[PDB]
């Protein structure tokens, strides 16, 4: 994550899962998610409240066809993207990636 800087004039950070596979053409692929990304948040689900991942399947089903915010750690950088869970692609389920706990 970012190094500490002095406060200046002018957010989840804790990884909890990782992405081990991404099906080409899936919603996860379209969201620019990559193998080995670490998941920091998906919708309202983050390290403190994912309930051993069960809250993810619920959140993605409820958000079918609607964009969800995703925070991930890639190569040490926190990236913000969005994923639209959907069935309309050539594969199984709403996501097309495998998400496992760290």
């Amino acid at each position: 994550g970012p190094l500490t800087r002095r406060a200046s004039v002018g957010q989840y950070t804790i990884p909890f899962a990782f992405i081990s596979e991404v099906v080409p053409g899936s919603p996860s692929d379209k969201a620019d998610i990559k193998v080995d990304d670490k998941l920091i948040s998906i919708g309202n689900v983050h390290a403190a409240n994912h309930s051993k991942l069960q809250n993810i399947q619920m959140v993605v089903m409820k958000n079918e066809d609607r964009p969800l915010p995703v925070l991930l750690l890639r190569e040490g950088q926190i990236l913000k993207t969005s994923l639209t869970p959907s069935r309309n692609w050539n594969g199984r389920g709403l996501l097309g990636c495998r998400i496992q706990e760290l």
